[PDB]
């Protein structure tokens, strides 16, 4: 009785409404909170064309100049940020807007960002969402970019879908929208050190 | 001598008989039940077209509105299923009907669905499969979808096809066909919690 | 000086002589036999298209009739045959014809076929070949077919190309062509077992 | 206030300057020396269409003769090089150039190559970039090919980005240019030798 997302046939009962406009989008900003138990760094994305988007898929490069320990400067180098590619999450149902995590782990390049660490780095993620529009078997891409001081620390997104008479509505007032939660400052390689620490 | 289901030069030696009706096609519903030895989720997929579906790939989303341990609401959150990503068996060779398999397991989000839980949890299956009609060229998706209630706990599928005079005939009237089987009540994580009790 | 397979710029030096004739090709047989220290399945492919194949892509299905554990009949089971999915080894650089390896190993469906059960066993090994026609952009797929009986335990394939004054020829005369070279009559399992037994 | 490389929309701040020329492009040579504490063979592609390349990705084969421990003749052996198949990095966001990295281990083909077993060794690297050119759908292939003799130990690319005025300049003359820096002589595997040795 109770209304499904997804009909048997396939046919999706999301209502848009409330309406980066009317194509895919990006949330303005990206967050770092705690999710399920892991400090997440979190971004939003939409799809407001109406052709399903088949094979769509999303990746993430987290741009820095560095130096090697071997003294080399890299202008530019390019790491992967892991947003699915183990689990097969980065084939993406989207059809209303998702949070895309980004689960911070020994593995990331992320793994000793802490809040203070924030306000001195210097980096850019790259987003990258690709698919095949239904409509035409032509192969789009889309791309957004998070400066250090377009992601922010210790926040969460507001949800965008509720519950309404026979469909999900999403509303696309709340699609940027983040507030403050209460969030530890340090950064997980600190959090784990800190537990080697205080541990009978 | 004896019949095989594929020539040496790659056609089919299969025939569709008794005829989601013409395209792509699910199973009415889903089953749960005991193969090879483990607690599997199960459907079935078939393909009526009588273009072959190149690069025909199947992925499955579990949607739940859930609460995270740090209290947020999720009004509709996607979590993966394996069905294949981890052997290559996700993507198909579908000419007969096939039964996707998730293995329930310790990494499944049904890992502690049992047949009592399931008749107070709601969820959502998704399934996903998307490939090339190589008529065209075209990309195309399929879905459909299964409610907890859509979900056969010690359920099995009747088997839909046999041998018969030169090629291997598929009976579309059992498609859909489901019969129970004894099966376990308890989760996986039940089965295990107790055989790590009741161990020497 | 030594002439090279591929020039800097990208072109083949390949010559194809001696001529599945004329598309995408396999041999007729496959073998088992040693290769590298372990009992390999191995298959020959070919492309004699004069269009490359681009993102050029194999898989490998045993199709068999069995009995599960829990009694069930399945008439047409579909196990994976890994041909490179856990490298990127099957993701196919064929411009010459290739030797494609199923290394028998623990996850191998093949891991206890010895050459005695193989005079009772059915199976059949079917082969997806499929690339993208680099000519038009469209996607195709070939296919083909191996029987117990078109299975030669003990033979190892000729080599098909040789080195002659500035390109690599290929002689497609030699294609199908094996023979027998002396191989250890047990199965991989049994090959284990028989160490776990005469072993200080 | 500091200029990014990607703008909110996805528009890419990059300008080609001082211009394989004018489609995708190949470093002339690969090196191999030291990065990030590991030997790491090391070559440059760029994109000089003015299409994005959608869905870009890289393989790379290394090409052999060689001799089975069985005694065969592989006249033309392929083996992989990973480039990122592990991560996800061989999936390339690809508007300014790449230093792609094949880091040397006990995995690699390459374990057991040194500085002196070059001078004997005869192989050939091949390289191959796939994308979708998103002006038309259509899938593209370039190619290029390292010998023994264009792999040049303890060489290091220069970098060709920089900063200047609200984009990040690239600078073509310097695409192909390499330098030496001291690099030890052994393989990874002889150095993994000498610290199993020379260990307390």
């Amino acid at each position: 009785k109770r209304q499904r997302f997804v009909d048997k046939n396939g046919r999706c009962n999301v209502q848009h409404g409330n309406l980066r406009a009317e194509t895919l989008m990006f949330s303005e900003h990206a967050v770092i909170s705690m999710r399920d138990g892991k400090l997440t760094l979190m971004f939003r994305v939409g799809n407001l064309r109406n052709s399903h988007m088949v094979s769509a898929q999303i990746r993430c490069k987290l741009l820095k100049s560095r130096q090697t320990p071997e003294g080399e400067f890299l202008p530019l180098d390019q790491l992967e940020l892991d947003v699915g590619f183990s689990t097969g999450a980065d084939q993406l149902f989207l059809v209303s807007p998702l949070t895309i995590c980004h689960v911070i782990d020994a593995k990331s390049p992320f793994y000793d960002l802490s809040q203070r660490s924030m306000q001195t780095e210097q980096f850019e993620v790259v987003v990258i969402l690709e698919g095949i529009v239904e409509t035409t078997g032509m192969t789009c891409q889309a791309r957004t970019s998070y400066t250090e001081d377009e992601v922010l620390w210790g926040h969460r997104f507001f949800p965008v879908i509720s519950l309404e008479e026979g469909f999900f509505k999403v509303d696309y007032s709340q699609f940027h929208a983040t507030f403050e939660v209460p969030t530890p400052p340090y950064s997980v390689k600190e959090q784990e050190e800190m537990l080697l620490m205080s541990s009978p």
